[PDB]
């Protein structure tokens, strides 16, 4: 076992290698929804800047699950990362709604793994989830359920969404 | 009485009383409706800041008549605030009916306060209600019904209530 | 159920709305003793600039829940306000005692909170209480038998009450 | 009549060399009391320098008056200016109680020049009153309302007289 390794479970050890390659997943989606959007027939720069953005910090997060598991001295085991369940993601509102159930898959994910720490006794790890993930992701979650209601209001077809475009741009 | 006291009526210093009841009841209306259009289902920021903004001026008037009451020996009596006529305010257009009512509502509150002032000749606090109050009503009340003018006219409802509602923020 | 909503139990959306009262009514005894320390017949400034920031900050901590309540898909339910029973403060030190009493009886309400929350396995909530809220109460708490300590040593009625004052200035 | 007299009755002229006298009878009060807390067997400089600068305040209130009796085209009769009957204020809290009287004395008169005003149907003359005159007189009361009860906690004799003395320097 690793020089540094203490009260660090192998479930544990296990679920911080699971939530790695789905936070970068997530990451692969919103880089997919990103250039969708930049199309000659679809137009979408405030789109496609947010989820830009969007990817960036997936993977910014995925990373920090990789360091975190070299601290606790458990091992980095990288799998395939799946291709984006579509190519094409249709309207903003439609590609909105898809990155909420996304967030929200990944949000049940990190509160498994939650539990999973809690019951293992594991008071660092339930720490760096409250502390690194489960906040960002709430207000995630509510950011985009506040632009779909937005978007909704404004169209959400047509000229609604050419205005709406212009605010995430 | 007070060592200050000075030709404040009774009558006077118990409607200043209910007149701080009022403010702090219309700041807290006012701090429901900032809290309402923050809700994901309904997603208006610049309501939201307009009402917040609002329910800060109201608790200010309160405050100024608090300390009022003191500089003129009068004894600060506080009432309950009562709970917000309405948990949910619907539109946008129909919380600013409801704003512009309760503006005029105050109004109607501070003018028969200056008429029990100037019928026990209480030039200081006819003074009081012209400078620090009655100016600010008026011109919060023409404020409010040029808003319902505007967004009649955007929307009142999709793409207008969108548009309308960036021009409050 | 809202569309943001995950992991957000009905029974910790309730004790929210029973907490933002409960900081709302915290607010309005603050708010009480701070213009009872600038009647003419108390002249306590400093006693008053401290009560007046006590109640800016329960009102903060009120619209923190408050927001709180929309991130997670929960509906604020705002109710009446009620009036101090007592707004008749007497010296500095009962003042300080009434705030300490308030202040560990806002204590025990949040870590029934914190218990309830954790009971039914949210640790966004515990994570939101421990961070805004339990941390600041006991260094309030920590604070105020402090001021008890030093107004009892340099008074408390009299010249020693009129030195503390200024030093709370 | 002058060139520029309109709407000005003559008792409210005759009101307005009155009330200059007592403004600048005032001031001569106040006069005697910062020299009489310079005296070396007193020694207050914080006294001192409170009620000089209430002598200047007085001055210019009595300059303000003459200035407005040009404006109107009164014609401005000065009159004799007595001296303190007593110039043997005693201790400071004699002089603040001295103070206070003597405040609300001219702010009776003030109003009773307000009624002249009034009643001749004056606004231009109502409107001076109101913010030059009788704004301050009610501030100025509850500052030395305020300062006696203060006085009163600290002291008001002995340690207590020379620590609130320094905290009026
Ligand atoms: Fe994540
Ligand atoms: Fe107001
Ligand atoms: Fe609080
Ligand atoms: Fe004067």
């Amino acid at each position: 076992a690793s020089q540094v390794r203490q009260n660090y479970h192998e479930d544990c050890e296990a679920s911080i290698n699971k939530q790695i390659n789905m936070e970068l997943y997530a990451s692969y989606v919103y880089l997919s929804m990103a250039y969708y959007f930049e199309r000659d027939d679809v137009a979408l720069p405030g789109f496609a800047k947010f989820f830009k953005e969007s990817s960036d910090e997936e993977r910014e997060h995925a990373q920090t699950f990789m360091k975190y598991q070299n601290k606790r001295g458990g091992r980095i085991v990288l799998q395939q990362i799946a291709a984006p369940s579509m190519q094409e993601w249709g309207t903003g509102l439609e590609a909105l709604q898809a990155a909420l159930d996304l967030e929200k898959q990944v949000n049940q994910s990190l509160l498994e793994l939650h539990s999973t720490a809690s019951g293992n006794n594991d008071p660092h790890l339930t720490k760096l989830l409250e502390r690194e993930y489960l906040e960002e992701q709430v207000d995630s979650i509510k950011k985009i359920g506040d632009m779909i209601t937005k978007l909704k209001r404004a169209g959400p077809t047509g000229l609604g969404e050419y205005m709406f475009d212009k605010e995430l741009n």
